[PDB]
């Protein structure tokens, strides 16, 4: 049966939510919606409530809305953001024009933490372990995140971490070189690249590759990791890309031990493995969890994999009303997870 809703305006946005959620307080905005912190009276915990902006504005928005709901309904892992609740104030499909999502409030991200801070090795171990543990799960569902950066890593006062969906500086800074090149057959290790860039920054206090644009970004990456060797060169189909790359002044892969000088040598070894230029040679999330850098955290029996995830809708070309109806179906069928201390 339907709960009682109440309406309010927060920052020129209307929020209509069940009375169970109290003390809404805006925390930010992330392209596809706005977020408020709230108090969940049913559990006594603080939650983040996201209101999707214009969910059915176009086929793109409608499919994006469906995609996010499907993804968040599927993610059930300690280090990945999932759903406590999904609701709409709409009492019918024709009424349906707003989607709210709720998750447990972590309360900060790594954008907030990195800033004015170099971290000790022990905290970097724990943070990056958690990221990799979440990534192992995501990758096992044959999902690629594609946009991992500090703002997409939500962290609580205990330094427990969950991977966000979408977060609240430059995104290109964390992006794999093959994506800057525009390769359409990139793999899951694009996310491993991002984690390498994030880990590097946590250890040093500086952006590993602060490119001003995609070209600058590629150039900074190749200065650290070297211009492509022959094995990699042969895998590049594009004539313009290969002409460009091979016309650059050719560069050796740097010794990372020299670059990340003060760092724990196990940290440098993992970084070398994460940031190999040829993506076919980069370490996987599962492999990284078994690396000696994480010896004090790694438990192979507590690093679970995801249930099968149906991404077939991704190929489909549907009407806005069809995406809308499917999303509505997904809201109605939502089963919350159980309360457990
Ligand atoms: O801890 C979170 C969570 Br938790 C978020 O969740 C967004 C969300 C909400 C509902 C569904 C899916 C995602 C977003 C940012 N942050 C970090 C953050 C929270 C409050 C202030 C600053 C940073
Ligand atoms: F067991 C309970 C019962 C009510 C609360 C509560 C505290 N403040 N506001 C509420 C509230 C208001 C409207 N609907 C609902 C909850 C908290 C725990
Ligand atoms: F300057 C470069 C050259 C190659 C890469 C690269 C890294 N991993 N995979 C690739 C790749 C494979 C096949 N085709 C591509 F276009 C790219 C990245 C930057």
């Amino acid at each position: 049966e339907r709960p009682t809703f109440y309406r309010q305006e927060l920052n020129k946005t209307i929020w209509e939510v069940p009375e169970r959620y109290q003390n809404l307080s805006p925390v930010g905005s992330g392209a596809y919606g706005s977020v408020c912190a709230a108090f969940d009276t049913k559990t006594g915990l603080r939650v983040a409530v996201k209101k999707l902006s214009r969910p059915f504005q176009s086929i793109i928005h409608a499919k994006r809305t469906y995609r996010e709901l499907r993804l968040l309904k599927h993610m059930k892992h300690e280090n990945v953001i999932g759903l406590l609740d999904v609701f709409t104030p709409a009492r019918s499909l024709e009424e349906f024009n707003d989607v709210y999502l709720v998750t447990h409030l972590m309360g900060a991200d790594l954008n907030n933490i990195v800033k004015c801070q170099k971290l000790t090795d022990d905290h970097v171990q724990f943070l990056i372990y958690q990221i990799l543990r979440g990534l192992k799960y995501i990758h096992s569902a044959d999902i690629i995140h594609r946009d991992l950066k500090p703002s997409n890593l939500a962290v609580n006062e205990d330094c427990e971490l969950k991977i966000l969906d979408f977060g609240l500086v430059a995104t290109r800074w964390y992006r794999a070189p093959e994506i800057m090149l525009n390769w359409m057959h990139y793999n899951q290790t694009v996310d491993i690249w991002s984690v390498g860039c994030i880990m590097a920054e946590l250890l040093t206090g500086r952006t590993l590759f602060p490119g001003t644009d995609h070209i600058d970004q590629l150039k900074l990456i190749l200065r650290l990791v070297g211009t492509p060797g022959a094995e990699l060169l042969k895998k590049i189909s594009s004539e313009s890309a290969r002409n460009y790359i091979q016309s650059l002044t050719q560069m050796p892969k740097m010794n990372f031990a020299n670059v990340f000088i003060g760092a724990n040598p196990l940290a440098v070894d993992l970084l070398e493995k994460m940031l190999v230029l040829d993506s076919d040679k980069r370490i996987t999330a599962a492999q990284a969890l078994a690396h000696a850098y994480f010896a004090q955290y790694h438990d192979p029996d507590d690093e679970p994999v995801a249930d099968p995830y149906d991404q077939s809708f991704e190929s489909r070309d549907l009407l806005i009303d069809e995406w809308k109806s499917l999303t509505y179906d997904e809201v109605i069928s939502f089963v919350p997870p159980p309360l457990d201390q």
